[PDB]
């Protein structure tokens, strides 16, 4: 798995080519990037026929998006060899009440998460990267830094937290996997409650979730992070968009539209990557910003 | 003791308690046939002006003296002390009343850590679940003492029935669900306090708020004692009735109900003839599906007490 | 000042002697005994000449009562020299507003406390002693022991705070010295709100009552009790509720109407001294118990 660098979302040979020319750590394919995805009705997982050219193409790792809760298309891209699944809300829904039990496959899988609730049910369920996300196909940062900042407030906070005001917050979590459950007892004419020892998510019954919860949340708690690798994404336009985010804490970053909806592709891709390196140096995040040309409009 | 403790109310199980203030009471108890009497410096009938506390343990001790049966003493709800007293001069039982003027407004003692064992009031399946998980022995559906009325003793016992009926029908899970919801009780003064601190009258589940144990265990603790009750279909300890018993009709009448036992107070001493009207009570305990004998030992009884 | 022990009621130099002979560490001097304050109209401070009376009568330390806010009642006991003045709510209140601020004083006080908050109030305007109390004169323990049961839960609760949390509280218990000003700017036609710089209590501001409520709540974090002797009060009518309140905590107990109020005083007094210092033995209170003869009525 990637744990720093850029990885960049391409459509075709070339633009991979042109990423892992660029420095990308990784590239994520995809028929359409998420800009172009949002004219569009159904967006599905790619056909892997695109997927396994990108594969053969270029040297680094390559990522492929499923659809939320969307097991078999995982399962594909798992057969298929992809380095890495992304359960992506860049595409249509396929399960509106749960997400893929990740655990369960050999694979690891990036998920995305607006704010700590959200990253920790899905760490919970499996995920190994988290992408703290705003909207992808925007080009405006604000998505991206608004989370990162969700994110980082509520890690502060809960390290101000006892165990047992931290189970609290565990306990408020849990609830989102029940709603199926209320929603179907209201169906059969009964109030809409659940109790806490009956199975409602891949034979977990609420409490169980609940202590799952609790022991990423405890984890989170002791970093002061979370537990795994965690890349900002949606919004990121420019070398300073990288920076920003790299400042604001991220591990590294996602990039989709910002490259290949660019005048100078190529070019913009390799001052993001020199960017995203030297976050902290403003002379060379301003040198690599001259002469870049026009940048995604969003 | 833990299994002599039981072993104790197994042996008065069937028969009748009486309440006595003095050696000829007792003594007419005896002779009457009580399993058992309940020593006390005044009966619930007269208990309701002021504040009624423990009795002298001078008082009890004479009266353990007087009589070959075994005796019990009240202390008031949450009284520590005055239980732990009782138990050095050595009742065979104890009774945290709430005939008694309450001692402590939010728990109940921790039963448990005695030697002795307890009998504690209940109204309905909650009260009886969280008194035997605190560690009583004994449970008396409870009424309206002093009152010479057996309506309340009869409404408690039809609550008590019917929710162990109801809890029969249950899943597990669902039992736990009953379980959480009477462990609500003991989280008040936690709530209370937090409230005057100036924050959110809640609590937190892992937090200590009873002897050391945390609401997730209390409910664990409660959960345990329900899934006896559903098991055996009636409550795991022996269960007597209290309250209004002033005639042989009464107690009878409490028997075909599904008590075990009962305790009968002011319906002896406050009527006319006491010997006779207790002999009367404890046969008709003894044969409460004998309509013959009920009504042969209620002939010429003379009157009642009243409430 | 006492630190541990029985602190009696005594009406008179007999019953004093008899207070002094039964073994307690202190007598309160007054008039008429709490339970017979409440046929009463104005209950005041006592006259000089019977507490000194009474002074003389005994080797041991002599409490008296004082109206709550009678800065000048207090001046006076405090000038015929009383050990310990005791600012009662038995006795008619005073100053509607504010407490006498104690710590201008020489001698010291004894305060009465329902709770945490009024407490900490108590101890910041310079109270040396608290009794926990619920209501004298009724001869029913219940009030003590809800009261001690609020004290306990509530420095149990404020142990698990972090000193930010607790500032909060102490921001809230300091609420209450604002009423005044807060009545006298709606009773000019303006908003019932206040400054928290302006002065309100003996040349305080808000903020900084804030911050003395504050320092006095870091200590009941550091100790887990209270940073004065803590006796309880109200409702002590046997020897085993002098015992249960000090397996509740207290430091020791207040007996008014208990003793001179049942049929054998002496008798009766003696075993609740014996009970209190001997309170976790089961034996001794069960002893000195038998044969007292009737207790107060309540
Ligand atoms: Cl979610
Ligand atoms: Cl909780
Ligand atoms: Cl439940
Ligand atoms: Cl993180
Ligand atoms: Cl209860
Ligand atoms: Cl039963
Ligand atoms: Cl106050
Ligand atoms: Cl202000
Ligand atoms: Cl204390």
């Amino acid at each position: 798995m990637v744990k720093h660098g850029v990885v960049m979302d391409v459509t075709n040979v070339e633009q991979a080519q042109i990423a892992e020319e660029a420095g990308a750590v990784a590239v994520m394919a995809l028929e359409r990037v998420p800009a172009d995805i949002r004219a569009g009705g159904v967006a599905r997982m790619s056909d892997p026929a695109l997927i396994e050219e990108i594969m053969d193409a270029v040297s680094i790792p390559v990522m492929a998006k499923c659809r939320i809760g969307h097991t078999t298309e995982a399962l594909v891209l798992e057969a298929i060899g992809v380095d890495m699944i992304d359960e992506s809300e860049v595409l249509t829904q396929a399960d509106p009440f749960f997400h893929i039990y990740k655990k369960k496959f050999n694979v690891p899988f990036v998920c995305g998460a607006r704010n700590l609730g959200e990253a920790v049910r899905r760490i919970w369920e499996g995920a190994a990267m988290i992408r703290t996300k705003g909207e992808a196909g925007t080009g405006n940062i604000v998505e991206a830094v608004r989370h990162m900042r969700l994110m980082n407030e509520a890690i502060a906070q809960l390290q101000r937290m006892t165990d047992e005001e931290v189970y609290g917050v565990a306990k408020f979590y849990a609830n989102r996997y029940a709603e199926l459950a209320k929603t179907v007892r209201e169906g059969m004419g009964l109030p809409a409650t659940v109790l806490e020892n009956e199975p409602i998510y891949e034979g977990f019954t609420l409490a169980e979730i609940i202590d799952g919860l609790y022991e990423v949340l405890l984890e989170v708690k002791k970093l002061g992070r979370l537990p795994v690798v965690n890349f900002a994404a949606g919004g990121v336009a420019t070398p300073a968009d990288a920076a920003l985010m790299m400042q604001l804490g991220s591990d590294g970053v996602f990039v989709g539209s910002g490259i290949f909806k660019s005048e100078n592709p190529l070019e913009r891709a390799r001052a993001i990557v020199e960017a995203t390196y030297n976050y902290d140096k403003p002379d060379i995040v301003a040198e690599v910003s001259k002469n870049l040309g026009e940048a995604m409009k969003g």
